[PDB]
Formats: C-alpha cells, structure tokens, sequence
C-alpha cells in the first residue's frame, strides 16, 4: 500500500512451496517470494512491464487477503516480461497455476498468467490485443467451475480468431491435478485441445454421426402438435406461457396440471397467486368430472356424494397447493418430492425481475425440476391488440427484456375475442433450445359446456 | 485516414495482381463477368418459383469444383441431407442406411472440409470469415431477420460495410411484393426493379440484381442492375428436371 | 458581433475582386444557366439507382484536377481507395481498366504502368479518403491542412445510417455551415425514393424536385440541384438527360442538354440529339 | 399586479394619439387588405424552395430603408454579409451586380463604386449581422435603435441546436420571440419554409398552398399576425400573393400579381 | 371526513334555494341552458377564426347589460388594444381599424363621453402580463369579487403533465370559489383531408397538448367558417359536450356584419 517493498527493508528470501507443489527454482525465475513484516509472514508476487522495471506488487497473507501496493495497471500480466514471442502460450487463471505449468514443463514454453482472474478477465484481455499479435497459438486453461466457463465464453470476443484453443481439466485447476499425480494428462491437454465453435458455427466435417442420429421424449402436453414439435418437457427447463389478458393462460396451465397428476402420477406442486385456495380445488373437481362447477348455482348445492368426487382425485398425496418464496419452492422440491412447480404470476413478486429470474434459473439448474412460469405481454403502440388475433412477437415481454435470455421455451396463445367465434385458439412456439423449430403448432377449441381444450 | 496520392505507389500494383464464374446458364458470365471482392448479389424470384434451388446449385458448384469455402446461413441437418441428395442426383424429398454407402457419399463431399453451416449475428459472420477463412457467404430469408424500414436499411448498411475491405462474395436472397393489377408473378409477369419489398435501399447498396421467373418448367433469368458493366436484360434460359432436381441450361429462342 | 454600415467599405471592395466560377465538362448546356461553381456552393447530384452519378462526378473531378490545377478531395464511401485510383488512371487513358483482364496483364509486364501513374499523381493535386462528427473534422483537416478547393461526398445515406429526419437535417446544416465562410465547392451525391404509380425512375420517368429521399431539408439548403436520367430498357441505353431543378444564383431551370455515353472509352461526350 | 379599468384613461389617451402605417411595395392589394406592417406584429413570409422568398424581402428592405428613413436590421443567415450588402448596391442602380463580372470590373476601374456606396450607406439605416441571437436582436433594438428587423431562414436556428424534442423548442422560441416583439414594439419579418405534400403536384410547380403546410410545428400559424404566401410555376415569372391569415382585419385571399424583371431584378406589378 | 346521507337534509335544503345566458344565436341558450357557477367552458376554433371576438362580445354583454363583475386576462395581447376594442364595439363603430376616426374623437372632446359610459362603474378588471397566474386569479376572485373570469390563451401558459396538473388546479379553483370560468384553447394539426380553416367539422379529438382537456371541462363550443369560400362570414356554432342537458350538435348560425362588428344571428 505504502511503496514497492524492497527485499532489504522486508527481509526477502526465496524458498520453495511444499504444501502447494512448487520448488524454489520456479519462484526464483518468476519473482515470487515471502517477506517478514508486521510479524506475520506475507507472501508477495512481482509484476514487470515490457521493459523489465518493477511496477507492481501483489501481497497475500495466510488468510487470503488482497493488498495492492499502488496503481495497478491493466496491461500487467504475471509472467509477461520474460517472454516476448513464441509459437504457443498457456493462459491460466491464477498465479500458482502459472508456477505449476512452469514446473511441469521445465521452463521451456512461454507461459503467462492473468492478474485479475475470472471477474475482470475482459478488461485485461481487451486492452492486451496488441501483445497477442506476436503469438501463433494460445491454450486457454481455466477452472472447472461456472465462473471459468463464463470467462472462457465471454473471452471469445476480445481474443484473435483462428489461433486460440481451449483445454479441459478433471480437477479444479492444474494444481490439484499436480497434487493428485495427474502429470501425464496435463501435457496432452497442453499439446492437444479443442477449437472454439461459439454457439452457431457448425463445420461440415462434424456431421459424420449427427446426420445418422437425425436419420434414426419427456412430459407430454395435452391438446393436439406441441409435443410433436418441441419434444415435450424435460428436467431443468423453464417453460413460459405468455398471452393477452383474458386469453386462457390459467385454464391451459390448470389442464396441464390435471393431466400430470392423474395419468403420469407425479407429485405436482401448485402455486396460485391470482386467486385463493378454495377456488382452484373446486375448479379441478369440476374439470375432472366433465361438468363445470363454479358457474352453476343449483349443482353446487345439489351434490351436497361430494366426498366421493373428492377422494376420487384427491385420494392420494399427489397435489400440493399454496396460500421468501424460493424457500417455499425449495421445500416443495426437496421436502415433498414434487416434479412440477407452477408459478402463476410474476409481476406481483428492472433490477427485481432480473435478480428473480437469475435466482429461479439457479434453482432450476441446481434441483432439476420442471418449472412453469406465467407472465404477461407489453402494450402495442400501433395496430390491433393481442386479443383480436395479432401474433405475439418475442420482443413483447413485460418487464426488463431479459425474460427470454434465461428461459428455454415460450408458448403463446392467440384467439379472436371480439369476432365471429372466440373458441378457436392458435398455439405458437416462439423459442425451443433443444429442437430449434418455431411457429404454429395446432388448433384447439374450448368446448364451453365442459371445459376441456379438445383438439380440432 | 487522409491518404494522399503518392502513397499508392505499390498498393495499386498489389491490387492488380479475381473472378468467380456462375454455373448453369453460361450467358450470365457474358454480361456481368462473375463476381469479385466486395460483391453483393441479390437474387430474387416469385413465391416459391425456383427460389432456393439456383443458389444451392451455385454453392455446390463453387464448393467442390474450385475449392472455395462456402458458408451457408440458411434459415442444420436438413440442408446437409439436401446437399447429399442433390449431389448424388436423387429425389430425397431409407435404402442408404442399410448397405453402408451413406459413408461413401459423406466421404466424397465433406472430406475436403470446405463447407460450413450456421446453427439456428454479424459477429458470428465475422468469425466465420476471419477465423475459418471462407470466401463465399450466402444468406437466405432476410425477411425473417427483420417499423420494418429502419431495420432493413441499417442491416444492408452493415452488410455492405462488412463486405467492404474484406474481400468476400455475399449472396443475399430476398422476396418480391404482391402485384396489384393485370397478372400475378406466378403466371410469368416481367419483373421490374422496384418490386423488391421492404424498402428502396435494397437496390441502392447491391452490386448485382438477379431475378428468376417461371410459369411449365422453363425459367427465365434476368439481370436488372450491374455496377461493373451496366448490361441488363435476359441472360438466358434454363430447364428444370423433375426427376433429378438439377435444373439444366437450355437453348430456347 | 453586430457589424455596421460604414465598416463594409474595404471588405466589399476586397470581395468584389477576389468568386471565379469553375466550369463543367461533358456538356455545354449546363454552363449557360448555372455559371459554374464558387466558394460557398453546394451542388446536389441525383438520379435513379444505377444511372451514372458516380461516372459523371468522377469525370468532373478528373477535368477539374488535370486541366485547371485545382486541388480536389474525394470522400468515396461507396468504394475504397485502390478501386477509384484504378478508375481515374483508366479514365485518363481513355480505356476501361477494370473491365479488361488482358489490359491489366499487359500494362504491368511492359513497364509503362509508371508512365500512366506519374503523369496524373505527380502533380499531387488529388487526395483520397480511406474509410457523424469525426467526418467533419477530417474534412476540415483536408480543407485547412492541405488547401483543397473541391470536396466530393458520395452516397450520403451511409452517414445518416433513431430518427433519420433530424439527423439528416443536422448533417445538411453542418455541411452548409462548413461550406459557409470557408470558400470551397461541395458536391454531394444523393439518391431518390420509390415512386407511387406508373413507371419507375430507371425506365425513363421525369423526376420532380420532391423525390429526394430522406427528408425535405435537402432541397432547402442546396444551392444547385442536378438530375440525370436515362432509359435502360428503351432503344438508346446511353442517351442521358440533364435537368437543372433548382438554381439559387441565376434562376434558370429545365433541360440543359443531352449527352451520349461511350461503352469503349468510359467517357461520355456531348451529343446532338433533338427532342 | 392587476390593473383596474378606471385608472387607465391617460394610457388609452396617449396610445391612440400616435403607431400605424409602414406600407409595403411591389403590389397594391397587400396594402389594400393587410394595411401595412405595424409595431409589435410578426409578419411571416412563405414560399417554396427557391421560389423568391429572399428577393422580395430584400426589395421591401430597400424600399423601407431608403424612401422612409427607418433604421433596418437584417439577420441574414443564408449567405454572409459580403453578398447581402452587394445585392443592395446593384438593386438600387437597377442592375444585377453579382451576376456579371464585366460590370464588376468596370466599377472597379472607373471609380464609380464609391459614388454608389456613399449614395446608399450615408445614413445609418442598415445594420447587418453575421440565446446568442436574441441578445443581439435586443441590442439592435435598444442600443442601435432599429425599426424593422428581418429574421431570415428560421429553419437553421431550430435545426442547428441539439435538442431531443424539436417541436417544443420551436414553440418556446416562437413564444419568446413574440414576447420580445410585443414588449419592444418593433416590426418583425420572419421567413420560414414549407413541408412535403402527400400526393399531387409540388409547391414548385403551381400547387395552391394551404395554411397547414408550415414546416416544423403548429404554432407558427397560431402566434403570427400576417401570413403572406408566394406562388409561381416553373409563364415562369408570374408570381401571385396569397394573404392566408390577418388578425387585424378580416379579408384574406388573392392580393394580386407581380412579375420579376430579369434585367434589373425588381418586382413590378402586373395586370393578368 | 366521511358524511352520512341521513344527516344531510339541511345542506340539500340550502343548496337548491337557469344561469347566465349567451349572446348571438338563440340556439346556444336553448341547448346547453347558458353558463352556470363552477363550470369550465372551452371555446375552440382554427387559427384566426374568431375566438377572441366571440368571447369579447360575450364579456361586453355580461359586463354592461347584466352588470356582473367580469375579469379579463388577455395574455395574448396588451390592455390598450382590448380597451379600445371594447370602446369601439360598445359604440357600434369599428375603432381600431380606422385611421381617420381615431384622431377625430380625440379633438372633438367626446372621447371621455365614450369612456365613462362603460368604464363608469368599477366593473371591468384587466390583467397585465408559471404559478403567479393562479395567485392573481385568486386575488381577482377574493379581493374584487369577479363573477366571470376569461382566460385568453392556455398554450403560452405552457412553457403533458404540466397541462393535466394545470387543468386539475383550475377545476379545483373554479369548484372551490364557485366562479364562472372560460378558457380558450387551439386545435391540433390534422393529417389527412382539408384544414379547419376551409370548413372542416371539428371533432372532439382535436385539442393540442393532451387529451384531458375534454375530460375535466363541462362544455365545449366550436366555431367553424369557410375562409376561402363563397362567403367568409357565415359561422357555425357546434356544441360538443354538455353534462347538464346532454344534447349536442349544431346550434345555429351567425353572420359577422363587417361594418359594425356584431355577431348577429342569421337563418
Ligand atoms: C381460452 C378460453 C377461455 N375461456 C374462459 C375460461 C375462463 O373462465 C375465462 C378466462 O380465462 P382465464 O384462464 O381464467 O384467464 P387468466 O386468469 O389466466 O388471465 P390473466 O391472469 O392474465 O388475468 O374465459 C373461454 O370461454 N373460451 C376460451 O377459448
Ligand atoms: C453514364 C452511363 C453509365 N453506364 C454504365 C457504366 C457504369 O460502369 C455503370 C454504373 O455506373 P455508376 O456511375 O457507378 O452507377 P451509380 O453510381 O448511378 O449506381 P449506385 O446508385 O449504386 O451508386 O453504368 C450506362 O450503361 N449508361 C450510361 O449512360
Ligand atoms: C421571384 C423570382 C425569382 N427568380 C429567380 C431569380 C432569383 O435570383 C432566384 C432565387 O433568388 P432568391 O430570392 O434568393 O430565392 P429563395 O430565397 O426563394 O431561395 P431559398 O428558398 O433556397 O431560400 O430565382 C425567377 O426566376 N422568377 C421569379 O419570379
Ligand atoms: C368572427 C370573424 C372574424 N373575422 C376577422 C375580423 C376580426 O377583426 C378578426 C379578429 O380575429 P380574431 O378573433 O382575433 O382571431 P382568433 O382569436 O380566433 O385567432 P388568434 O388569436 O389565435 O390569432 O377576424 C372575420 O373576418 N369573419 C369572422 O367571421
Ligand atoms: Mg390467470
Ligand atoms: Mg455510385
Ligand atoms: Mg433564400
Ligand atoms: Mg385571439
């Protein structure tokens, strides 16, 4: 913090690292050493510019703290001053990894490292584009974490193209594979790696067996078409149902909840926030027995044989209703063993919607549960509304725009409300990550007397 | 950025020290002289009247004959099956999975790894051009990509800026608008230059305008705009085969 | 500052003998009712899509460069530097350099390529541009730091590409202010919009003044408006018509004169066609 | 604060004792209908694009600055002060000085330029110009003492400034300019343009202009007292005048006809 | 703060224990039954179609024959012009548009005889040009006891929310003080067809600024005339909304009578 620590004023000594696996020669070649100041031994690494002048110190203690000695630049790499060219470099994530690579390669290859890590890799890799021109191949060696995959994915835009390969590791990074005796598998990852292939560039050579797989399901959907196109629902998917106000989102998701608890036999955990708990159960009882219940006054008091219709469909422990919310859903997943989690309204729950969607995506990634989330649309500025038969685009998502970047499939419904008939819906798939194909799925009618969306 | 006149002593000599011909009808090379670096070729036709066949045949005749890497951004396995069925002269749209000649058909097409596909935007095309090293890039159905007038003009501006100072041949497929009087496009109406739907910036940034017309199976190829030479009109006639899929050049009067 | 009526005795006297028009080439009917081009002049050039704006402006630039000794600056955004350099070298030697592979192969193997290059650019008048707000700064550096007198901008729709109307109005205002109090001829190339009914502009339709696309602020800040026309589907595909649509200095509009394009030499010559 | 109507006899007595007058020129029906320009009013002159909206106003300025002795200020923003003070030399001597090099060389040779200069700019009747504009106009009114101020080409004081919303800026500029003209009581002649039509012929080919064709806002016709519109076809010299709105009197419509002399540059009255 | 309906007999008895008629055509008094205390009245026309002339005639008829206290607010112009216009309009002589008569009555000595006929009482009060306008109107309502307050121009008060807040504040003022209030506004620029100056029927949509100008006011009176037509002086009066009566549509017709200056009715 104060000034650049001289070894004379701090009792500098070059030693080895027994508990980490680095000898004294590698730290002597790099510049990593240990000072004795303030009683507690402080480890310290040295940074040098292109010329070779001492420009920065990195001070760490036995309890993993950070102490920058002054103005830390963005073009300072740990291991940059010693090499000024070559044909193959190895980019690591930390500083002990670069020492491990120098130990396992007998100080031969030009090996550099980052000074920020997976948090600020873009800032230290965008401004260092002029240094990477004198190289021929780059081997990225990141962590086997989520942040390492995020860093190697977001580092695809600031690096030169056609030269950089990515290697994989079974450990966290190179150091535990050095400790567990995997010194024969790291050299094959340095010498051989894989190309980028970022998300859309599929070469024709890599279709040797994918066409044969094409020339060879999951949870099905009720009512016509949908399951023929998106191949049903899978574990970990986040299904979105977007329509206009009054288009029948709750009836559709309630019919999907009924046919997944009486035929598939899976535990379904409901969460209705638009209404009370004494109404959705009556709606399920009316939906199962083919007779509409909540819209007839005489039949509500005629049957009160009510217990027979109750234990015919609620006789098991299948359904779980509900009257901060993430702990409730985590109890519904773990403590009850539910397979389907339905969230009816999200706007009553900018920065709030994004954080909520990241938290739900992390929950669905950790647990692996079928998750249905219902939201609403925007308000169109020119033309007809979504209730007279205007097709829903993927842009019109109510709230912060990021409802489509963290989802997996989107199903929309359209019907002419003030028209010639209101009982002929159109189902539109807007996005499917697995299958890919979009568009019109089928046509269903409502059948006003019963309440089942039978196909037509 | 300001470059004087005496700084081009050897850059012009390097620029003098490139043509990519068109297969099928040989009359097209008689007036537009093929293509070159920074060439936008807008190909249009009616509503499914020989719309995605000619560009696919030109891609196949550029891929396996001249060794040019052809990147198709078709809007993955379907176009590969279509290319395999097209090169072996069969009507794909069962037997080849049994006797094992599917690997024999696969090893003769993609064994020289020229072709590249797109998985179902401009940064990916820049990575396909600079990183992989292709020369011909084909885009289809630009109406799916794109107020429907400000977006298409900025899209054509960005594609023309990408084709400049890169040396790439960019083939773009678009649509036509619906007629109002007389006869329709499906009956053989002669197309005009102002039938390109969407905006009027499509013919102000393109370097070649090619149009295809047909009714029973005789097609007509018409050059509407050429910035290199300036010759327009009918370039020839081709005939489509209902048994192989290969439309062949004819000599109709 | 607010000036008075007595301090204008010397400055008007100096301005009265400072001003000299630059003549046009290719046609003599244009100079009879436009009287050339002076300092603080904006000349808008328009036609249909692919009718010959770039050829006419390149010919005007060549005749203003190699004959009168005027220092000419180009801002070709439609193409790059080497292409337009080859166009100028081929056009001055009365050939078509791009459309002949045999001529390009021949002139490099006999040593005369340095004969054509050193006779044009040896007098270092031409200054090209290698491709908002920095464009005006680079044009100001081209004017003040180099001393040019004619500045050409091609295909202005690249520069305006939120809302296009306010952007093109502010751009036209900035270019008019750059031409004002500097003393430089500014040639600007623009295009037309789509017609509504009838035949198109590429088949020989007479153009009005309200067809300049983008806004209506293009004809309100321009000093001279020239429109070129031809028919590519008629009998004569190389017979153009030049129409002066607006002249704020003289006030004469209408048809200037017909010309004829040569398919072999690249030049276009004054014809003698009668209506 | 408020003003009672009883203690107002002296102000009404001294107000109608004086102003009125300041006639136009070129035509007769303009002074028949509009009865001239008055102090405090804002007179808006419209034409097409290059149809003679700057020759007419400079001809009116030459009539008002010479034959009546009124001090006239000109905020010309199209061209510089070297050209708009050069045309007034030639128009007074019934020639076209800027459009002929021979007459320029002759008046350089014989020394007649000083005789043409001292016969017009002898009296301080012409003050030229080359939030930084309205302060200069207030200085012209207060410190210099001008009587007729000509604001030219208002389309480059609302488009040369960076504003996210253009129409509110035009409305604020228009109401501030009207408040200035009402407070100081100076005659103000403002020049604007027209917008693009939707169908039919163009304004440069003989379109009958309406009042809603004002380009930029909808308060240009709501805060002006007299709207003069010029129409001609390109006989390519028969220009007619339409008075579109007058707040003072009631009669609006076709005023008359004028013709442009191609050898001198005047707007002579015609008959048709 | 709530009030039950049973303990309200005394306030209903003292409340109900026609209104100010208009001038010009007799249909505007037959259709909307005149003006009432607490209303907000809007008068709409095109640019220069006779907004200030009609309301100035209304102020003259309400300030002389009825004798009620009338407060004008000419934000558009000065006070000498509207004073001379009222003096000329009461004497049936077009005063401001005549040069040979303004210098005639100042030397004859009968100028004060015309002055004290309508300004003899303390009836008329004038305004001399953001939030100070409401304080001045409250001063005109309290310290003078005005009955009809006329506001000549609402658009120059605006330097969308600034119009809604202003209209709610003016409605609250006119409801709390119980004063009759007339506010003049303009029409918007149309998109297709003829203009409002050549005889286009004005719809209720055409109001500049915002769309709550037709939601808070109690009546809207539009005036239309054909400027470039066979006659330029036959106007049409259209009632667009009336909460009290309900009947809307074309009320009647008035001619201008160019020499005198009175909107006298026609057939
Ligand atoms: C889809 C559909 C619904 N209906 C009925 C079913 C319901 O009783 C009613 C409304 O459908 P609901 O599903 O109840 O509407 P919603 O609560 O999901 O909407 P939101 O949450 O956005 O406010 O209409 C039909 O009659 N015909 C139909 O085709
Ligand atoms: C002048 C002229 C050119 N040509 C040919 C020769 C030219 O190489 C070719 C194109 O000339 P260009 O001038 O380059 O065409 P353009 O600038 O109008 O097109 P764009 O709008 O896309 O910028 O046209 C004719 O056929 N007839 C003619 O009269
Ligand atoms: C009035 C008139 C002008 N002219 C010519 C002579 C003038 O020098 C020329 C234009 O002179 P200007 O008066 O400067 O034209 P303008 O002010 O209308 O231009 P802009 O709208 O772009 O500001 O028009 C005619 O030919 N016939 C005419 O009737
Ligand atoms: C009512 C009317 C007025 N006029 C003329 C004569 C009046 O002196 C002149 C006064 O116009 P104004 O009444 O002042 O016009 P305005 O108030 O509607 O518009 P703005 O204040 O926004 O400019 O209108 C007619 O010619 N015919 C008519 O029918
Ligand atoms: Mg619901
Ligand atoms: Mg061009
Ligand atoms: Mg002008
Ligand atoms: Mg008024």
């Amino acid at each position: 913090t104060y000034n650049v620590w001289n070894f004379g004023e701090s009792n500098g000594r070059y030693s080895a690292l027994t508990a980490r696996g680095i000898s004294k020669e590698t730290c002597q070649k790099a510049g990593y050493w240990i000072a004795k100041v303030d009683g507690v031994m402080y480890q310290v690494a040295d940074y040098r510019d292109q010329n070779g002048n001492i420009v920065s110190q990195k001070v760490r203690d036995k309890d993993k703290n950070f102490k920058t000695t002054g103005s830390h630049k963005s073009d300072a790499l740990f291991g940059k001053h010693l090499w000024n060219g070559g044909k193959k470099i190895v980019v690591t994530e930390g500083e002990i990894d670069m020492l491990t690579v120098m130990e396992l390669q007998d100080c031969k290859y030009p090996v550099v490292s980052l000074g920020h890590g997976a948090s600020a890799a873009k800032k230290t890799c965008a401004a260092n584009y002029e240094y990477f021109d004198q190289f021929e191949q780059i081997i990225l060696m990141f962590d086997m974490d989520e942040a390492g995959r995020k860093a190697v994915e977001e580092a695809a835009q600031v690096l030169p193209a056609g030269k950089v390969r990515v290697a994989v590791l079974p450990c966290k990074d190179a150091n535990e594979c050095h400790l567990n005796g995997h010194d024969r598998e790291i050299m094959e990852q340095v010498w051989n790696a894989g190309p980028w292939i970022p998300d859309g560039v599929v070469s024709a050579l890599s279709l040797r067996e994918r066409i044969r797989e094409h020339l060879s399901v999951g949870l099905l959907f009720s009512g016509c078409g949908i399951n023929d196109k998106t191949l049903g629902a899978r574990g970990g998917e986040v299904i979105m149902v977007t329509s206009g106000s009054g288009m029948g989102k709750s009836t559709f998701v309630r019919q999907q909840a009924l046919q997944w608890g009486t035929a598939m036999g899976k535990k379904v955990g409901l969460a209705m926030l638009q209404e009370s708990v004494e109404e959705t159960a009556e709606d399920l009882i009316g939906l199962h027995n083919r007779v509409r219940l909540r819209q007839s006054d005489s039949l509500k008091r005629e049957i009160i044989k009510f217990d027979q219709w109750f234990d015919e469909l609620f006789g098991n422990d299948t359904f779980h209703l509900y009257d901060r919310l993430l702990a409730k859903l985590a109890y519904m997943r773990s403590g009850l063993g539910c397979d389907v989690i339905i969230l009816d309204h999200i706007s009553i729950v900018r920065k709030m919607i994004d954080n909520l969607m990241t938290k739900l995506k992390g929950f669905a990634k950790s647990t692996g549960v079928v998750l249905v989330v219902i939201c609403h649309l925007k308000n169109p500025d020119k033309g007809k509304a979504h209730e007279e038969g205007r097709p829903v685009s993927i842009t019109d998502l109510r709230g912060s725009g990021a409802l489509r970047q963290l989802s997996d499939t989107i199903i929309a419904l359209e019907r002419n409300q003030q028209g010639d008939m209101p009982n002929l819906v159109l189902v539109r798939i807007l996005k499917c990550r697995f299958t890919g194909d979009t568009g019109i799925a089928g046509y269903m009618e409502y059948n006003k007397e019963t309440g089942w969306l039978e196909p037509s």
